[PDB]
C-alpha cells in the first residue's frame, strides 16, 4: 500500500517542498528553479501549487506526473 511520498499537485507547491524536502531537486528540472531559494518559494511558491504553476510555467502535467511516478511519488489531486 502507498503510505509515504504522496505528492498533492492542488496545494501550494511550498506546502509541498516542506514535506518533501527531497522533491526540491526534481522540482526545479520541471520549471520551478526559481524556487530552489527559499525566499523566492515562500514568496511565489506560497500562491501557486503544481498544477497553477505548470500552467505559468508551461510544463505539461503529464509531464510532471510521469516525472514524479519515475522518482518514487504518488500523485493526487489531478483534475
Amino acid at each position: 500500500v502507498v503510505m509515504d511520498n504522496i505528492i498533492d499537485v492542488s496545494i501550494p507547491v511550498a506546502e509541498v517542498v516542506d514535506k518533501h524536502p527531497e522533491v526540491l531537486e526534481i522540482l526545479v528540472e520541471l520549471g520551478f528553479k526559481p524556487l530552489a531559494n527559499p525566499l523566492m518559494r515562500n514568496t511565489v511558491g506560497r500562491k501557486v501549487s503544481l498544477k497553477q504553476g505548470s500552467k505559468l510555467a508551461g510544463t505539461p502535467m503529464d509531464k510532471i506526473v510521469r516525472t514524479l511516478e519515475a522518482n518514487g511519488y504518488e500523485v493526487i489531486g489531478l483534475d
